[PDB]
């Protein structure tokens, strides 16, 4: 259902989430890091999956690449989620960010 297959540039990385093999929104991990806070106000720091650590440096191509399987399996851990995946603030953002992709 959830994907990450590619990845880009310019500064800073953007991963694109494919809804069933098609792209469908193209973001930044700010800004999933802002909607995993968004989530854990709301409904707390219990039953939210884990969300990929901050970094201190730019990122290693070997790095990008993990951060990508990591938000690639955290995205479809919320979209599994019975209270998480039908939340408003998840949804919303899911549509924004379709919108958004010009
Ligand atoms: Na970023």
């Amino acid at each position: 259902h959830f994907s990450i297959p590619e990845t880009e540039s310019r500064a800073y990385v953007a991963y694109n989430i494919h809804v069933n093999g098609v792209l469908h929104c193209r973001v930044r991990y700010s800004q999933l890091l802002g909607l995993h806070e968004q989530l854990r106000k709301e409904y707390g720091a219990n039953v939210l999956p884990a969300f990929p650590p901050k970094k201190l440096f730019s990122l290693t191509p070997a790095e990008v690449e993990q951060r990508r399987e990591q938000l690639e399996k955290y995205m479809q851990a919320v979209r599994q989620d019975p209270l998480l995946g039908s939340s408003e603030t998840f949804n919303s953002f899911l549509r924004r960010a379709q919108q958004e992709a010009h």
